[PDB]
């Protein structure tokens, strides 16, 4: 029981502040209500807490083990328990689509219900992640292709996506990996793979789905060259999905990490031990980087999701720690020798530290939330009043701010929470330190975090003509427009949005400048990731302001007990960061504007 | 080679070229010791460091001490103590020590940098040798008869521990309530149960341990001024010979686990339980504890600076060479090119601002703590910044926590950006930058927390101190930034300077405000730390730049090859920190002078 859940924020997001209760019991949502959803949040949250944390040290402590003849792992026996625990309760299939045995539901509701897991052992949901992946090879498969699909669902199998050679991480377009077409049609896939999560995982699934981007022979080269191939470690019965013989795709090696440590990460080789790698044309076209990329857009929507869940659980061991630990006397009686010991809570920097994991964690809440409510279409409509294309282009852009901006501050954030702490927090008895062990990676795969800036400008904005950026910019100065308790926050957020306008005018300007002086692009370069950083901040800042006009109204309205603590903290929150966080992004816009090449220019010896 | 790599270079240009340490070396205390001996001797320890001390630094982690509960002894890994040989014999625990006591004279600036490649390659092989300096502390507070007990200590190489923590007092070292129970004849009985304390057994490296042990004589009053200092060694011992006769009554009781420094013990010390008493000796037999035990707190607070320091540097510097050699994408300048060649990474402008920002703090930092180092000797305070003994005192006070609080800070922060710099690598524990991380998260939690380095910084350290060791630094900066290919950056370090003056100002007034309204007071801790932080990041900026007026004249005079390039990275750190990093200083100050107590007034329940 490290995990601590938060289902009382989850809701107030889902229907006071987004409501998207309002789409519940009609249409798509038929037959599930609001406080259906109500329950099935307190029902993954409660398994989380328990059966699901159960093994969070246990995977660390004793994580998988290789064995390399065989080319498997073994798991710890507790870690899949919870496995089991989690698909004897379905939430394997939380929004997966109907016909594959799921239950529909908004994905805002889908993505605070995987919160709990990604929250109490992240690599459980990893593992866990086929049936998912089965939908995205269903809806770009053939007919025959989608029978297989709906065979990986209704057995539970699992699933990789194999994009990295050890020369092609960032630059996928680099990789190797070859495809020879065979004349009945399939393929043999032919290189090595690393860094492959869930590559082999013990017995928890009868069969694994590798969705393997691989170059045909003669292919040009870049990313445009590679298409996707269905690779099964066993063949199967095509009709019936039973398991036949094994396919020659093979875990060489498991990597030792920093954390994350029970989730295998694994080289993979395939059609080089004697027994060709049969893969199968995805959808039989070649259309390899747009088709894997439905999977990397799920991929860096879960890191962000968990780098956020993780700062949470971080949050509330923290708080909790700090209101039962007494050390010291108030500082307006410092000078007494003989004043009363106080807990923590009473000391102004804990409080300072406190208000600041509070504030990110529940912005970075919003901040997904809100993401989710434009995955649907119908969702988007009735809560945002946008037609189909500009919700998807507006999740574009968040999804980098989710992954990115998420990656970063949970980490960060995570700081605070070891030391509130005080040294205590250094030791494994607590959590602390294997939330930020494990959280480190999500800056890393999934694209790093300048990967997640250059996707955001350039793609997400300028090929975009910033057609989404301006929508939620119109949101922002909407809200800044409209009490007197926020005349100040208003006030605060109108300088950040200015900040980031600026910003943006200032990188596009440099790009303009690219046209004739390519080295004035590197300044783009140079600012990407403090810009990425500057609009979550704004994003937060303005979702939290959003979430404070609310915690108002209820308070007029006359709410009582903990409805009230809980509304007075967002009012608080919403303060403490447009007070504590948003002007920085003043001297940030400042910096922007004034980046030069020296740095690019400077010799590599003088480093 | 290593995982620990040294940069003399960059120590010797502090030391010589730019804080003229040498102008003491060959005369005097120092006339044993010249500039050329200096540099050979630290050329030497470095390549101790790279060698057999970092070679245990990966075993340390991975097969770390276990405790023995049938001996209450603590073992460690073979080749840790193999380690511990070669720093033994090679007599570098007496650099810096008393020569009565068997020590090498020499500056404390250059006795700091030799310790720095300790705590870069194997941090806590250092913390194990601290026993003669120890000792000496001992000497210098005890009375003749305990001054022949500590040349013994000396000289035999006793090992040494600080013992204060508690479970129910940690930075509160006032509310501890081990007791000393004087006996008939003159020594003490020693009760307690202490938490947390680093070496308090140390396998078969030494003959004998001594503990310097805070504890309540009976019947004295509450607070740290009640408490005394006790010599307790782990063994009896024949007073004038050295002899090592009965066990003492001072056990480890267990071995915390941690999440990094793993091969250094940190044990729980059982005092008089286990029926034999823990004899203990009034230190100088005199009631004066806290007095006596802040002379070692001060010296761990310096190693701890320095440590985080240490690995930094080591951190950015593998970060770098990796750079070098990896290959991955093409030049930005032809990024829409898919046939455009290959580029390695240090071509990319991300990871051009991370490893300048990596060297700039690395770099910087250094600087902070030779320069603070440049005030512990009279002799060179004098000689090198024509201040007297009692001004130097209260300066390098005023610089000890910037060193622990702003040092122990920044290393750990920007070493998530040298980790970046590996990509998904960094995650592995192939790299040292994960365990750099693991191993540095503690030096912000013992020695005192941030907190309590700051609160230490402004109250006693400017506020007791009437501003005078403030005012003097202040004076220096200024006076550099009044003296042209520097404006730039001297009119950067005005407004920094200044925004500097404001925080002072502003924390100043909520201070002598509390007289008329109490709660004024909380404002104080709520900014302190980032005044700390503040004035680290002015300090680093000024530093810098007095590097690169050098680095100006030096390459004006004619620096050619590998010098040259040296003082051309001074140059574009130097700008790169005044342009990229001190601006924000300048919303730092305008969020401190609008700090308010909504976060202190709200229900705790509302977190
Ligand atoms: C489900 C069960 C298994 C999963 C469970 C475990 C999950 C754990 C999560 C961690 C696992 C991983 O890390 S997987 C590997 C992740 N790898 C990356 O994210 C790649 C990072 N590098 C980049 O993104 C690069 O910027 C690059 C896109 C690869 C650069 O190549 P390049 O050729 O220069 O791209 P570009 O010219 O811009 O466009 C090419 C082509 O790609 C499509 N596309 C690009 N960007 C897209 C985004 N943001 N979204 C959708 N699609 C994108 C696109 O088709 C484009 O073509 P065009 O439309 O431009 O013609
Ligand atoms: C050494 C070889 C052994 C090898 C292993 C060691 C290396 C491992 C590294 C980690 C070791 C540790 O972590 S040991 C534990 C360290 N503990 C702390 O640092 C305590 C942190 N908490 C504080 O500092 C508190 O603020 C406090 C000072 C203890 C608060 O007590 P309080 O009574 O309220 O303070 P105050 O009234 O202001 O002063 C009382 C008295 O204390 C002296 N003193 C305080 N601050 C001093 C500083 N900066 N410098 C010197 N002396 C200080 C001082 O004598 C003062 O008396 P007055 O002068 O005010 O009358
Ligand atoms: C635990 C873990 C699990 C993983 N699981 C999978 C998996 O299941 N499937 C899979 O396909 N991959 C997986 N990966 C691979 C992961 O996605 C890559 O590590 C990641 O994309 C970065 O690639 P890289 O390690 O080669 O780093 P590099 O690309 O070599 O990056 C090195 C550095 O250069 C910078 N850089 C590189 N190119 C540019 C550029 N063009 N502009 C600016 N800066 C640049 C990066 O930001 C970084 O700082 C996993 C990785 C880890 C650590
Ligand atoms: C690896 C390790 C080795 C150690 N080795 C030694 C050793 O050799 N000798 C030894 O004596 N000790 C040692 N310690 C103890 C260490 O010095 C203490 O843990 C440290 O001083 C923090 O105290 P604490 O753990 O009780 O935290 P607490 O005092 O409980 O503090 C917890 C939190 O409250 C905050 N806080 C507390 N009081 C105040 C206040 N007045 N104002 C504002 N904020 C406040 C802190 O900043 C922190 O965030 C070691 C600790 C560790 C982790």
């Amino acid at each position: 029981s490290h995990y601590k859940s938060n289902v009382r924020d989850q809701v107030f997001n889902l229907f006071e502040v987004f409501g998207v209760d309002k789409v519940l019991g009609a249409d798509k949502f038929s037959d599930l209500d609001a406080d259906t959803a109500r329950e099935m949040l307190t029902e993954i949250a409660r398994l989380a807490e328990g059966p699901i944390a159960e093994s969070f040290v246990e995977g660390d402590r004793n994580p998988p083990v290789f064995d390399p003849e065989t080319h498997t792992v073994t798991l710890p026996e507790g870690f899949k328990k919870s496995m089991r625990a989690l698909f004897d309760g379905g939430w394997d299939k939380v929004g997966l689509a109907e016909h594959l045995g799921g239950i529909p539901m908004p994905r805002a509701l889908q993505w605070a219900l995987i919160e709990h897991i990604l929250g109490a052992n992240p690599a459980a949901y990893m593992y866990a992640m086929g049936p998912g992946m089965s939908e995205i090879f269903y809806n770009n498969g053939t007919d025959e292709q989608k029978k297989w699909a709906t065979i990986a669902a209704e057995r539970g199998w699992g699933a990789t996506m194999v994009l990295t050679e050890p020369d092609a991480g960032s630059d996928v377009g680099a990789g190797r990996t070859k495809a020879v077409q065979q004349p009945d049609g399939t393929w043999h896939i032919e290189g090595v793979k690393r860094f492959i999560t869930s590559a082999d995982s013990d017995d928890l699934f009868e069969n694994i789905m590798h969705l393997v981007l691989a170059r045909p022979e003669g292919a040009g080269p870049g990313t445009k060259g590679l298409s996707l191939f269905f690779v099964p470690k066993f063949h199967f019965d095509h009709e019936t999905g039973e398991i036949g013989e094994r396919n020659g795709v093979f875990v060489t090696n498991v990597e030792h990490k920093m954390g994350l440590k029970v989730s295998a990460t694994c080289e993979l080789s395939l059609g080089q031990h004697g027994i060709p790698a049969v893969g199968w044309l995805v959808g039989e076209v070649h259309n390899g980087i747009a088709q894997m990329f439905d999977v990397i857009e799920q991929a860096r929507m879960m890191v962000g999701t968990k780098a956020i869940a993780t700062l949470s659980t971080g949050y509330l061991n923290a708080l909790e720690y700090a209101k039962e630990r007494v050390q010291g006397a108030d500082m307006t009686q410092m000078t007494d020798k003989t004043a009363p010991r106080v807990t923590i809570t009473h000391h102004p920097d804990v409080r300072r530290s406190l208000m600041t994991q509070k504030a990110y964690a529940e912005g970075l809440r919003a901040i997904y939330l809100y993401t989710a409510t434009f995955q649907d279409a119908e969702v988007a409509q009735a809560v945002h009043g946008v037609d189909g294309d500009l919700a998807a282009r507006v999740n574009d852009l968040l999804l980098p701010i989710v992954k990115g901006f998420g990656s970063e501050t949970a980490y960060a954030k995570l700081t605070e929470s070891l030391q509130t702490l005080g040294g205590s927090g250094f030791l494994q008895d607590y959590p602390i330190e294997q939330y930020i062990r494990d959280s480190k990676i999500d800056s890393l795969y999934a694209g790093t975090t300048a990967i997640q800036a250059q996707d955001f400008f350039f793609r997400k904005i300028i090929r975009d003509k910033g057609q989404a950026l301006a929508y939620v910019a119109g949101e922002i100065e909407q809200f800044i427009k409209n009490n007197g308790r926020l005349k100040t926050e208003r006030e605060l957020l109108a300088t950040a949005l200015a900040d980031v306008q600026g910003m943006a005018a200032s990188l596009t300007g440099y790009l303009m400048a690219a046209q004739e002086d390519a080295a004035s692009i590197y300044k783009v370069g140079l600012g990407s990731v403090r810009f990425l950083m500057a609009v979550g901040d704004l994003l937060s800042g303005w979702l939290l302001a959003r979430q404070a006009a609310v915690a108002i109204e209820k308070l007029d309205a006359g709410a009582t007990g903990a409805d009230k603590s809980f509304y007075e903290g967002k009012i608080a929150a919403a303060s403490f960061f447009a007070k504590n966080m948003l002007p920085l992004l003043t001297s940030t816009r400042q910096i922007i504007e004034n980046l030069d090449n020296d740095v690019m220019e400077l010799d590599e010896a003088a480093f």
